[PDB]
RNA sequence: UACCCGCAGAAGAAGCACCGGCUAACUCCGUGCCAGCAGCCGCGGUAAUACGGAGGGUGCAAGCGUUAAUCGGAAUUACUG
RNA sequence: GUACGGCCGCAAGGUUAAAACUCAAAUGAAUUGACGGGGGCCCGCACAAGCGGUGGAGCAUGUGGUUUAAUUCGAUGCAACGCGAAGAACCUUACCUGGUCUUGACAUCCACGGAAGUUUUCAGAGAUGAGAAUGUGCCUUCGGGAACCGUGAGACAGGUG
RNA sequence: ACGACCAGGGCUACACACGUGCUACAAUGGCGCAUACAAAGAGAAGCGACCUCGCGAGAGCAAGCGGACCUCAUAAAGUGCGUCGUAGUCCGGAUUGGAGUCUGCAACUCGACUCCAUGAAGUCGGAAUCGCUAGUAAUCGUGGAUCAGAAUGCCACGGUG
RNA sequence: GCGGGGUUGAGCAGCCUGGUAGCUCGUCGGGCUGAAAACCCGAAGAUCGUCGGUUCAAAUCCGGCCCCCGCAACCA
RNA sequence: UUCUUCUAA
């Protein structure tokens, strides 16, 4: 009954990156990911990893992956932010308690059909190590977004393009909605993607989010993909920041 | 005018600060190195006497705090010293 | 001992000498320690002297990793790794997948209703569903209870969380 | 329901990586026959002779012994002879097919063991690294617990040295 | 416009008159360390820029192209 | 002869 966004609908782009705190935040991004993996895949959705990179370290520099399926970007949606992670490292031999977190970027599948204003002259196009690896740029907005993983030419650039149309759709919807003030009443959380959202306490074994203050000792569970456990009463208060709007 | 006389009924009249230590005075609940606190040492990194609330208590009192300000404590420019 | 200025110098620079700022310390000796690619001493299959073995092979066994609906959990320098576990076919099993259950498997309390209990048929993977003969061991100025089943009420239980 | 019960699963998966073992790469050995020699334990439905039958795994009889009595119980390395002749071998045994045996509701996952066939790797192992100062190392058997069944493990025990 | 070259990841040898893919570090994995380095040990990886031809056979020889790299774009 | 380093209750 409510009217909703209609790119909810849409799948998702994600952009996972090691954070701060050193190496505990890039494992703690390689982390997060596997979480999503086990998400994604209880969720019947097909996780494509665009691109990947570690810290050679065991934990990740930095991802780029497409999860697919039924309305995966409105369930991913809310989880574009921080995400802070609380627990005690192995070369530690005392207890010291180290905090690390990480960044989350979560963009709608946008096709280039439903990007009608790209233009090449907008955009810089790399090609180097027939060469297969693609860097596009994208000129007025400074979006840069590689792919080089694929055995050819052809398939990074429509990989390398894909996520950088969809940062166009993640800029301009951001500046979209933080240009329209009234709409943000149907809005959970601050609406910017850099608010520390959840910690994770793990000898608590705790999640505890900061939008609803939602606190579980439930980590083990939602870190094995039990995530619709904390989605859902974040839609619930989302919508309830929808209805009680009207 | 001061002042004097009766008049009504407990009637018409109490608050602010603080309680980890220094420093008199504490428990409980929320709270979780967040929110905050803070003169100093310092608290909050889930069991907070230090955060917020409750009660309870301390201390002043029609004021109570805060800040600014000057000397003091400082023999910390030392004549004393 | 720096900036600026003065001073001096052939120059190098010297000399005179700040403040903004920032910290709640800085330092001094001395003390117990620890530590030393310091010194002295002593001891150790520590070295030396010896013997065999590992690392190569195959397999057992354990962990990591990976995988899994689940591969239960703990132990991971020495001092985890044929450890917990002196022995996972089921059981174990703490885990998965379904099937189920709720004063609950169980403790005790509390009534209530059948003495218990005895044999059986069928459904069901089984957890269970009615059939189905009974008994009166116990006791009583005898709710038929207690033993022992079932029902109910909560007290609570339970948890290898 | 992080509580209770049932079936089935899984705890045994599998590119790898490591630990710890076991068995090898042979002639001081292999194999065959003959023969010598323990110690310490275990045992009542037990240990179960004895004989029977089965190539064997076993099956049946069923003594005997709660055990300084009987059973387990024949120690093995060895000794003696024969044989192999320097080879992937009469080394070595992986794997796999077949066919059983036993356990236990039940051996698909997922058992142990027998028989037949199969006969990988392996011809002393890089940098490295381990153990051990005498009955020790080395090497050879035996037993025990755990245990329905099921140890190259663990715990003992002797032999040689 | 003309010359040059394009090679395991990387940077490069060999490119030899065509029968012929080496190096080094990196990587991977062990060892060493309490740990990381360093070092040691062991591993692996190339269709020789491209489209073709000549050839018994092309990294090789040849031709065209891609890429650059050099060079030259003069005399009034 | 050679011989470096150890984030953060
Ligand atoms: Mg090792």
């Amino acid at each position: 009954l409510l009217p909703k966004d209609p790119d909810d609908e849409r799948n998702a782009f994600l952009e996972v990156r090691a954070g701060t705190g050193g190496d505990e935040a890039a494992l703690f991004a390689g982390d997060l990911f596997r979480m999503y993996s086990r998400y994604a895949e209880a969720r019947r959705w097909r996780v494509e990893i665009m691109s990947a990179s570690e810290g050679e370290h065991g934990g990740y520099k930095e991802i780029i992956a497409k999860i697919s399926g039924d309305g995966v970007y409105g369930r991913l949606k809310f989880e574009s932010g921080g995400h802070r992670v609380q627990r005690v490292p192995a070369t530690e031999s005392q207890g010291r308690i180290h905090t690390s977190a990480c960044t989350v970027a979560v963009m709608p599948e946008l096709p280039d059909a439903e990007l009608p204003d790209i233009n090449p002259a907008d955009l810089r196009i790399d090609t180097f190590r027939t060469d297969s690896a693609i860097r596009i740029t994208h000129l007025p907005t400074g979006i840069v977004v590689e792919c080089q993983d694929e055995r050819s030419q052809h398939k990074n650039k429509a990989k390398a393009l894909s996520v950088l149309g969809a940062r166009i759709h993640a800029a301009e919807m951001a500046k979209r909605q933080q240009a329209e003030a009234s709409t943000r009443r149907n809005l959970l959380g601050s609406g910017d993607r850099s608010d520390r959202n959840r910690t994770y306490n793990f000898p608590q074994g705790r999640v505890t989010d900061h939008r609803i203050n939602l606190t579980l000792y439930r980590l083990d569970e939602v870190m094995e993909g039990k995530l619709d456990m904390l989605i859902e009463p974040i839609i619930q208060e989302h919508q309830a920041d929808q209805l009680a709007a009207l």
